[PDB]
């Protein structure tokens, strides 16, 4: 009963996480867990305000109204070497990794690491923050309000 979060620098206060290492997480459950972070999903422009300040990543996940890739720097395996906030336009499917926004971040770049789920509520998951330098906090606990995410 164990859920590993993978997240991100923050920039502009938005940052990335991917739930259990694959693409896992749906609308509603992304909601839940940027809740848990006292964060909300990024609106677009939020977005690209990360991005001018040097956000990108190789993974789609959700902001407000769609599912995204910010890129910086032209990857042909990463969102078809497009630059920008690449929007994903046609998909099968419905599990992405998600984005959240803290406003509570520092303006710019962020990355030191992140050691608290400050709002997640009572429950029985052992949920483990990991950061991309391997620094690990977990708690007992539960984000998930929809029963279809669990
Ligand atoms: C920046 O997001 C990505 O393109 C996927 C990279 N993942 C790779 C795995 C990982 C593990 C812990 C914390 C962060 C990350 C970042």
């Amino acid at each position: 009963n164990q859920i590993d979060l993978n997240v991100t620098c923050r920039y502009a206060g938005v940052f990335h996480v991917e739930k259990n290492g694959r693409y896992s997480i749906s609308r509603t459950e992304a909601a839940d867990l940027c809740q848990a972070f006292n964060s909300t999903l990024p609106t677009m422009d939020q977005m690209k305000l990360a991005l001018s300040k040097g956000f990108e990543t190789c993974r789609y996940g959700f902001i407000e109204g769609n599912v995204v890739i910010p890129r910086i720097h032209p990857n042909a395996i990463c969102a078809a070497n497009h630059t920008g906030v690449y929007i994903l336009v046609t998909s099968n499917t419905s599990h992405y990794d998600t984005y959240c926004f803290n406003a509570s971040a520092p303006p710019e770049e962020d990355c030191t690491s992140v050691t608290d789920l400050p709002n997640s509520f009572d429950g029985p998951v052992t949920i483990t923050i990991v950061n991309r330098d391997g620094t690990r906090y977990s708690k007992k606990g539960e984000y998930r309000t929809h029963q279809e995410d669990i």
